[PDB]
DNA sequence: CTCTTTTTTCTCG
DNA sequence: GCGAGAAACAAAGA
């Protein structure tokens, strides 16, 4: 999941678990619980969710009033409301039970992570890990941008990719803004020209947005979203662009899969 | 059978 | 510092 996903999910979550009390906590898989399955077993039972917040592609639980637990779903984690009497599927690892129902975490690949802390912690963990600013109008800065993007010889892609200059863009939806704003995935940053730099902000706000609108791509909590029907190179190789009668070509560029229309996408 | 494909952090040179 | 590659893991397809 990506930002518009991960969005999709606190969205549902918020209109149902705020002012749930948490009446138990259980695992089998504890070790996803990076920051000790016990100490959160013990801190967060009998407390009451009392929000549920975002940054990046993190999720973040607000529960009771000095703990934060912090959600990343990596590559596969899903969410689900079951009722107390459900049975465990093969790739549930946790669940936080309520009076009336409970919420389980699964993960195929177990990549994702749930943090306990405190919540006068919570901004000094993201400042540590140099997350970017929101994809918003308001956040997010074009002149700062261009500036960081004018230091450094990096790829644009796997630039985006690293959350610094704006928090929320994976795989997929780093292909379709790089297609929106005309610019190929291996560009150097440094040779990014201001108009360039300009459309590449605008088209990084307005996609993210649109995603979350139509309540993000699925190829379970955010299941019925329907961005995977505006996407416009993203697993659609060989296929024609929508901007010339080019077809969609796949290449690696730093280890990731990268869609691109290499006639419109030229450096 | 082998190899590749699908967020973030770590290692090595 | 850097970038490349691999690692965490499971399942599926070639
Ligand atoms: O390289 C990265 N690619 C993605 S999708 N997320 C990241 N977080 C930190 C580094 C990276």
């Amino acid at each position: 999941p990506e930002l518009p996903e991960v969005e999709t999910v606190r969205r549902e979550l918020e209109k149902r678990i705020v002012g749930q009390k948490i009446i138990s906590i259980e695992a089998t898989y504890p070790r996803m619980v990076l920051t000790g399955f016990e100490q959160l077993k013990k801190e967060l039972t009998g407390k009451t969710i009392q929000g549920i917040s975002r940054r990046g592609k993190y999720l973040i639980f607000e529960i009771g009033d000095d703990f934060r637990l912090i959600s990343h779903l990596r590559m596969e984690g899903k969410y689900r409301l079951a009722t107390l009497d459900a049975p465990r599927e093969k790739h549930d690892h946790l669940t936080m039970k309520f009076a009336d129902g409970q919420l389980i975490y699964a993960d195929v690949r177990k990549f994702g992570t749930w943090e306990l802390i405190s919540t006068d912690q919570v901004l000094p963990y993201f400042l540590k890990k140099k997350i970017g600013p929101e994809p918003t109008y308001e956040d997010f800065d074009e002149k700062l941008f261009r500036e960081k993007l004018r230091k450094s010889t990096k790829k644009i892609k796997p630039y985006l990719l690293e959350q610094t200059l704006v928090a929320g863009l994976g795989n997929i939806y780093v292909d379709e803004v790089l297609w929106l704003a005309k610019i190929h995935p291996e560009k150097e940053t440094n040779q990014l020209i201001e108009s360039s730099i300009h459309l590449l902000h605008d088209s990084i706000i307005e996609i993210l947005q649109k995603a979350i609108k139509l309540g993000g791509s699925s190829i379970a909590l955010g299941s019925t979203g329907k961005m995977q029907n505006e996407l416009q190179v993203y697993g659609k190789t060989g296929e024609k662009c929508s901007r010339c009668g080019a077809e969609i070509q796949k290449i690696k560029v730093a280890g990731r899969g990268t869609h691109f229309c290499p006639v419109c996408q030229q450096k």
